[PDB]
């Protein structure tokens, strides 16, 4: 079966599980692939109102691979970014995220309208661990929605955050048990897909457009940086020692 | 006498206290009529620092009736702003929410330079749960008082919160037994009115200035989103079930 | 010796010392001058990647002279003002205020990257208290860093503050007991330390941006205020009771 499955959890909620276990739910090929088509279905089915995006096991997503930055010091390649296909999903996302989230695989939920962290699950936005700048607007989504103070911690330091430690600092986002996190998602999409799904999409394109207005311009401002402070003589040695 | 009465409570402070028991503190024409004379009262007395807006018993404010919204159903009326009347009052508000408060009654007090609430009452932004989007520039408002989280999960799913719940979530303004409350805003208000009236009506003239930029257009926005959302075949029979 | 001293700290992390006893770490010319030179062998040393600015005993920043204050009602001087100084340099500042912060001592703080607070310290912005708006872009400042809330209560009170009062509060910063504040902040300096210099100084640029674009214009409508709000009759006699 497809690594990314859509299933109906009734009134309009929807679950689209992540499950590239030979990736740990990494940005693969698969997983982009997925994703895009579990969307795409989204898109088309006028019945549904309100998507729940989650992983399986102790992952939601970790990102990008080390194998893939290793190619990219090279030069071999480009930088994936997936913030247009979350973007564009019309209806409210909750990321119910389970699991560890690292890199781009934090900012893919935090993309989202709602998030859910669980406790004793890992946190990181690590590209400053790998000892280069975000991708992605890190800091446009960052900052607005986890405050910018501990998104600038989290972003200098690059380190691992447990969903307890961040809820402690007082993070605005529910933080609860691993084998809570999706049920929580699931009762909060239950009581939002109580609106007729017009409004939902009224509201949302609403209270979007703020953000998706600085979007273009903070992704692009983030690569520049990224790709001088990435072609630097010790990046490489760097990533090396993070495997 | 008047639903609406001005007090002065010494050294500048004034307490206006809405109590239209036949209305639960809704927008009736005795209540808006009150506010703008209690209001003009406040405006021609230079002597006064600092108001504290308050209700009586268990409501703060049930903002726009149910009886109105069903006359709006049939295209009867338009959409009441007190909004201007809040915004024009040049020194500092505290809005000691001792009680509920409703939609345009939520903002009411979140319109306020102070808010103060009740550990036991409730509070919403229930245009959803009607079915229809917000008006009076909810977004803008809630997201700036509230935190953007926050201010989405009561926007999107337009469901009453107790003030503990709200407290529990780590709102930004102090939360208190209902008993406690307007002694609350009244301490804070004392606290206030030691400064000179000059430096009291400079100084909010230029923190309110960012937001004030942006409210006219977003009454705009949310008026015409609301028009849209509002009629739409099945908002008359959730109005319906909502009495 | 001088009464700012430079110390190093091992990986390029740094401290800048305070220790202007006679003025409590006043805004005395020898701390100005003292700031300015230390700042100076920093921005000379490539070797150098984070600045840890702190405070001697009970004092991290005591701001403007009351001596000063008096002098400026006769007209006899202008507004000092250090954000320059703090804001140009180009790696990562972490205020470890473990002692008390009054005015422009919490703003200078407040200026830096990072701050922690002390839980036993009092905490002020207390202009109003002497009857004043404020002046060095504190609204901009205390608004983004303590969030618009604790920041307009401080504020429009002009009140000292504990630091446990603000932790209690929810102030987005680490409060810790006075004897734990520097080596907190010595801690959280060696982590961000880890990272390149180049990859540092691109960030703290990069997340900067947004806010000094907005800096020039702040402090001049505040100094325009202050200069309105300071130059009035009762003033003086203000001043004077401080003392």
């Amino acid at each position: 079966n497809a690594v990314v499955q859509l299933t109906e959890l009734g009134n309009g909620v929807v679950q689209i599980t992540m499950k590239d276990e030979s990736s740990r739910n990494g940005f693969s090929p698969s997983i982009v692939e997925g994703l895009r088509h579990c969307f795409s279905v989204v898109a088309q089915n006028q019945q549904y109102k309100v998507v729940i995006l989650t992983g399986y096991g102790n992952y939601f997503s970790s990102g990008a691979s080390k194998e893939y930055l290793i190619r990219k010091t090279r030069g071999e390649v480009e930088v994936l970014d997936l913030s247009g296909l979350i973007l564009d999903c019309e209806i409210p996302i909750i990321a119910a995220m389970q699991g560890h989230s690292f890199g781009g695989g934090l900012l893919l939920g935090l993309y989202a309208d709602f998030v859910v962290f669980s406790q004793e699950s890992v946190y990181a936005t690590n590209f400053m661990k790998y000892g280069f700048t975000p991708v992605g607007a890190t800091s446009l989504i960052l900052r607005e929605k986890l405050g910018s103070e501990l998104a600038q911690e989290m972003i200098y330091t690059g380190e691992n955050y447990r969903g307890k430690e961040l809820a402690e600092r007082g993070i605005p986002f529910p933080v609860v048990s691993r084998q809570d996190v999706l049920n929580y998602a699931q009762q909060l999409g239950q009581k939002i897909a109580k609106s007729p799904r017009l409004s939902l999409v009224a509201l949302k394109q609403h209270l979007s457009a703020d953000i998706k207005a600085k979007f273009p311009e903070a992704i692009k401002k983030e690569l520049e940086i990224h790709q001088v402070t990435f072609n630097q003589p010790e990046i490489a040695s760097r990533i090396q020692q993070e495997f």
